């Protein structure tokens, strides 16, 4: 209909890994990082928490897998190739100018929302300055930086 791929990148005041974490309630499992992991349960865009199956796909018919995981580079979202991702974006990450932070440039493909009123009303008293440009993307940029938690996470 009107999946539409918009490029464009908001700033946070987030260093880099709770950002691609927005999809998540900005977790804390520092134990799941390099080699040796035998937990591969994140949830985050689902997971089906087997760990026991033979490959991350090869079990469950449908699955999801995040395909880059980088510090602060570049993170790739992923669907395995037993769900088949309809998605596609790379999230990339740099210090945004005047550290006003990390802006997190991002290329993605999605569906836009009905009704564009939801956003105008914010005119009222929105506190930001951001242009009359990237409305869509400037909410995200909204919720991010308002979102905060421990950083071991906390439930």
């Amino acid at each position: 209909m009107g999946e539409t791929v918009v490029r464009d990148a908001v700033t946070i005041g987030k260093p880099a890994e709770q950002l691609y974490a927005v999809w998540r309630d900005l977790p804390g499992l520092p134990l799941l990082m390099t080699h040796l992991r035998s937990v591969e349960v994140l949830d985050d865009k689902r997971s089906r928490w087997t760990v026991e199956a033979p490959a991350p796909l090869g079990a469950v018919s449908w699955e999801a897998e995040l395909t880059a995981d980088e510090p602060g580079k570049r993170i790739a979202w992923r669907s395995l190739p037993g769900a088949r991702i309809e998605n596609s974006g790379e999230v990339l990450f740099r210090p945004a100018p005047g550290a006003r932070g990390t802006e997190v440039v991002v290329r993605l493909t999605y569906r836009p929302p009905g009704g564009s009123a939801g956003a105008v009303i914010a005119r009222m008293f929105n506190q930001e300055p951001s242009q009359q440009l990237r409305d869509d993307l400037m909410r995200f940029k909204r919720e991010q930086e308002l979102g905060l938690e421990h950083h071991h996470h906390h439930h």
